[PDB]
């Protein structure tokens, strides 16, 4: 698969205030850092997970850790 129906993309424009306790470094160890981006495959309506697309492969995360990011969307 490539992607799956792009609606938006959105990046990551740094972390959250709420960023605590060293997760910057848990998030740095998942590869999750300012300057990039996230392509919307989809999330489940009863909560979350989040499906994106990133260049070449899926990645998926849960809002809890969503919490520890900020994201920009391209528009």
């Amino acid at each position: 698969m490539s992607a799956l129906q792009p609606s938006r993309s959105y990046r990551i424009t740094g972390y959250s205030p709420a960023i605590s306790n060293g997760y910057r470094q848990r998030l740095f160890s998942m590869g999750l850092l300012p300057g990039a981006a996230l392509r919307v495959v989809r999330i489940a309506p009863l909560g979350d997970p989040i499906q994106v697309e990133t260049r070449q492969t899926s990645l998926a995360l849960r809002r809890k850790d969503l919490a520890l990011l900020t994201l920009v969307p391209l528009d």
